[PDB]
């Protein structure tokens, strides 16, 4: 069925300033959203801040400022960061928002009515920094700020404390069979695949019930009250995960402010998420807890959870994304982050490798090709020529260009943005090779008829590759299209994935004295 394509980032803890992890997660979310908008679909892309809980309230206390003031200020820092990064997110949600709290209370009440919440106790380990319950098998020995013997989390390395409280408990154990059914019936619902296998193994072993409330004193009263019991607060993660539901129900105006909360999610056609973008650090919450809550409430499950390789959320290793983007370019940094790494940590993020990709891929492969086909020396009439008859070599390149949208489409839908980029650049390399073989600079004098054909194919290859790279290079793609003289109507829509969508006779855009797309930088 036709619906609004709904893509989300995690909502980030506001204990600290925005950093590369947050920017990376929201970048992926943004790229996916952009691709679906270029495809001509309706899109709602969501990001925001996770503002309640012990961790935030303790950070507020450290800075000697109220939780209200602290969260509002740090949220403002996140908004500013994402504006500076030139994202195109449709809404920024904050869990302190009154409409979100109403949704949390609805969902809580639904779970309780279904018989899935009971009053019990949690006695066990807890990482405040991850807001995560841990079993004894997931802890080990380590050290704290004092350098004194303490327990730490195996998953994250943060300090764990023993908790013994009477707590509202969600009957997670009862959802094991249904979760396993879901994973097996939808074998692309978690990506990448090895992370799907991890989740399945964990659920097969068995699920304990889950504490979904805490004593109010423990959280410094900085959380959502349990409906019908003011002494208890809603677990920060049930609160947090519900943001996706709240977002799916907010009507938003032209300026991006929330103006209304609808009763029925179906009214806005967003829920459930088509893609939840997350870091590997929060996989269990999204692939186990979240769907169990939705199953309890009788709500539809998300289509895909994609978990990337970075562990999101003084030592002398600073990476400021705004600083690096001011140095190397915003689109270039975005390209680098999405190209350098797939679902690993193992990528190299040095200035050396950044420069190597800028120079070799963006400047030498893409930019060079754009200048060649728009150059006055080669394109003497400053237009899209009408092609003459095609050779076999012409047809081999044309075939690559025609196959590219379908290939790139599949990669974007996985989603696997690294492979989408690689596929496009494989075609760009082939076009370059073709240009080198045809030597159009010699044809200008020798064989003008032949040049028409070569020039046309080259222009069309640059257009199609650029269209498919426009989610990755949103600003530079616009520059490229302006140079090519591609009318606005042809810059989006699946109709324009087709070879030959821009007619011969189309005039190129004006030139500038010494304009460069991507300036190469010192080795
Ligand atoms: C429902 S997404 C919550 C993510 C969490 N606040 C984090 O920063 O890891």
């Amino acid at each position: 069925v036709e619906k609004v394509f709904f893509v989300t980032s995690p909502i980030y803890y506001v204990n600290a300033a925005p950093h590369i992890g947050h920017v990376y997660s929201t970048l992926i979310t943004d790229v996916i959203g952009r691709y679906h908008r270029v495809k001509g679909e309706r899109v709602f892309a969501l990001t925001g801040t996770d503002e309640h809980g012990q961790k935030v309230a303790e950070a507020a206390k450290q800075k000697q400022v109220s939780p209200y003031d602290f969260t509002t200020a740090v949220a403002g820092e996140f908004k500013k960061c994402f504006e500076q990064m030139d994202y195109s997110i449709d809404y920024f949600i904050r869990t302190t928002n009154e409409q979100h709290k109403a949704v949390v209370k609805e969902l809580w009440t639904k779970l309780e009515q279904k018989g899935d919440i009971y009053l019990g106790r949690y006695e066990g380990w807890y990482s405040i920094s991850d807001e995560s319950f841990l079993t004894p098998q997931n802890i080990t020995d380590g050290v704290d700020k004092d350098g004194n013997p303490c327990k730490v989390s195996l998953e994250s390395g943060h300090v764990v404390t023993w908790v013994s409280e009477e707590n509202y408990m969600f009957r997670l154990s009862a959802f094991r069979e249904r979760l396993l059914e879901w994973y097996h019936a939808n074998p692309g619902c978690i990506v990448p695949e090895f992370r799907r296998r991890e989740v399945i193994r964990a659920v097969e072993k068995g699920l304990p019930d889950l504490s979904v409330s805490r004593a109010r004193a423990t959280l410094h009263n900085w959380a959502i009250p349990v409906p019908g019991n003011p002494d208890h607060c809603v677990y920060v993660w049930l609160d947090a995960l519900t943001n996706y539901l709240t977002g799916s129900r907010l009507r938003v105006d032209e300026s991006g402010k929330e103006v209304s909360l609808v009763d029925d999610f179906n009214e806005l056609e967003r829920f459930p998420a088509d893609v939840h973008v997350i870091g590997k650090d929060i996989l269990k919450f999204h692939a186990i807890y979240w769907p169990a809550f939705l199953l309890s409430a009788g709500l539809p499950l998300p289509k895909k959870i994609v978990a990337h390789g970075w562990w999101t959320k003084s030592l002398g290793n600073v990476f400021d994304p705004v600083e690096k983007a001011e140095e190397f370019g915003y689109d270039a940094l975005k390209y680098f982050l999405l190209r350098e790494s797939g679902f690993s940590d193992d990528g190299d993020y040095s200035d050396k490798n950044m420069i190597a990709r800028l120079n070799g891929e963006l400047a030498d492969t893409l930019g060079n090709l754009v200048m060649r086909c728009t150059s006055a020396k080669i394109n003497v009439n400053g237009e899209w020529p009408s092609p003459a008859a095609y050779t076999e070599e012409d047809e081999s390149l044309i075939q690559l260009i025609k196959d590219l949208p379908g290939t790139a489409d599949h990669y974007y839908l996985i989603p696997d943005i690294q492979k989408a980029i690689i596929a496009v650049f494989d075609v760009l390399r082939a076009i370059n090779a073709y240009v080198t073989d045809m030597a159009p600079w010699k044809l200008v004098k020798t064989d003008p008829e032949r040049l028409r054909t070569v020039l046309y194919i080259t222009l069309e290859g640059v257009r199609v590759t650029t269209l498919l790279l426009s989610p990755i290079l949103p600003r530079k793609s616009v520059v490229i299209f302006d140079m090519l003289g591609v009318p606005e109507v042809h810059r989006k829509g699946i109709e324009n994935f087709e070879f030959g969508a821009v007619p011969p006779g189309t005039r190129l855009g004006p030139a500038v004295e010494g304009e460069v797309l991507f300036s190469k930088r010192s080795t």
